[PDB]
């Protein structure tokens, strides 16, 4: 290495983000939101209106179900709401692994695993979930996708992110579909909310911090979402909240700019990708690709460097092999002779032995990907600020699992989202962490008192 050192500088700087660049991107993103809003295709921001003007307050009450699928988990859970003292009084939830074969299967197949899920579920209730009277049981559906919302209950399918790829799906209701996924395992539910999970998060957080103004999702995708004035949206007028308020689902996974610090290595994940030109903001920065951008750098050095010596390994030449939380292990490994970043390259890629110089390299190079990304999460938050006139307490509500397992990456997104807002405006922005927001969104459209 040897060589390997030209391309590891190249990358090092065609992903650097000094500050000048993450205000230029930021920028770009307050640009892209007030395009979004104004306008139903006029920006790769889509600015979803999600239906939801009010947000929890504290006191919802009663007892309420809420189903979760994500990009690689579904999950399942019920809670007792009691008021503004006790709050969540009690919760249970089960979590599964999705299936990949769905992924890219049918819609109804799709919808049946959820709807089975949810009747065991419901099957194991007891004891304080009991069913009171003469009632029927009511759900928040959080669904980590893009929806052309019709109303707080209803939305159909835009299309599909993070590797999922039913085409039957898109332009098709999403609650309607669970409803006759519902009908056949024979179970009653009333679908009293459908979410995106940066609009559950928002809510959820909120309920504990009335000063969140905002939700962050980084984990195996990435998005945001945050409470825009009802003014400020020219392109929706379908109802008069009240409020003043509706909370806005970003879906900046999609953001694309000219500021983007883009390698050929992300060029050709792109281009290999299910969804081509699409979601190009999302593909540096979350989990799903984070390890993937790895693998195409360390194949680079393989083939024009001999990084693992003269035959490239087998393993080395596969999408997805190279996963995000194999990355953050390897960042987290000070040891002198490095032996985590060797022991996950053997175990991961079948290679016996590397030097220290290799695994130097490697723990380098995730240090370079994992910073871009979280920079760059800093700068969109810094966007969504600047469009809230916040660049006076503002939350940002945090969920997913760069932000919270992987130390390196939440740390450098705080420090430079400090660095963007400056010794006036840092002081005043707060980054916390805590599915139950939608579930408290049901709570304010209950048909039961309590
Ligand atoms: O789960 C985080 C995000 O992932 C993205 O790929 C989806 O399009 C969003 O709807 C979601 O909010």
């Amino acid at each position: 290495w040897g060589r390997v050192l030209a391309i590891l500088k190249a990358f090092e700087e065609d992903c650097a983000t000094p500050i000048s660049k993450l205000r230029q991107v930021a920028d770009a993103m307050t640009v892209e939101m007030h395009a979004g809003l104004a306008s139903d295709g006029g920006s790769k921001l889509k600015m979803l209106i999600s239906y939801v003007d009010n947000l929890p307050s504290g006191d919802e009450k009663g007892l309420f179900y809420a189903l979760d699928l994500g990009g690689t988990n579904f999950r399942v859970m019920r809670v007792l709401l009691g008021g503004k003292q006790e709050r969540v009084v009690k919760q249970e939830f089960e979590e599964v692994s999705i299936p990949p074969h769905l992924m890219t299967g049918g819609s109804d197949e799709l919808f049946n695993f959820i709807a089975e899920a949810l009747a065991k579920f419901v099957a194991t209730e007891c004891e304080d979930f009991h069913l009171p009277e003469g009632r029927q049981r009511e759900l928040g559906f959080t669904f980590a996708f893009p929806v052309k919302q019709t109303s707080l209950s209803s939305g159909s399918l835009i299309k599909w992110t993070k590797g999922f790829s039913i085409e039957e799906a898109v332009g098709q209701d999403v609650v309607g579909a669970l409803n006759k996924a519902l009908e056949r395992v024979g179970l009653d539910m009333r679908i009293a909310a459908l979410v995106n999970d940066t609009v559950g998060t928002l809510a959820g957080g909120r309920y504990y911090n009335p000063d969140v103004v905002a939700a962050v999702i980084l984990g195996t995708g990435t998005n945001a979402a945050y409470v825009e004035r009802a003014t400020a949206i020219p392109k929706w007028h379908g109802l008069l909240p009240k409020s003043g308020e509706m909370v806005i689902n970003m879906e900046w996974g999609n953001f694309r700019s000219s500021h983007l610090p883009l390698t050929e290595f992300d060029h050709t994940l792109d281009f290999e990708s299910l969804n081509p030109g699409e979601q190009i903001l999302e593909k540096i920065i979350s989990g799903m690709y984070l390890g993937e951008i790895l693998r195409r750098v360390l194949l680079k050095m393989a083939e024009d460097a001999a990084f693992f010596g003269d035959t490239v390994p087998s393993k080395l030449r596969i999408p997805f092999i190279i996963r995000t939380p194999h990355m953050s292990a390897m960042h987290n490994d000070t040891s002198p002779d490095l032996k985590i970043v060797g022991s996950k390259i053997k175990d991961i890629l079948e290679v016996p032995t590397t030097s220290l110089k290799m695994r130097k390299v490697v723990i380098s190079l995730c240090n370079i990907i994992a910073t871009r990304g979280a920079r760059l999460s800093a700068a969109g938050i810094y966007g969504i600020l600047k469009k809230l006139g916040r660049d006076q307490k503002s939350v940002i509500a945090m969920d997913g699992g760069l932000f919270e397992h992987y130390t390196q990456f939440s740390e450098c997104m705080e420090s430079s989202l400090k660095e963007l807002l400056g010794d006036e405006a840092s002081g005043s922005v707060e980054v916390t962490h805590s599915g139950i927001g939608a579930a408290l969104l049901a709570a304010s459209h209950s048909l039961y008192l309590e």
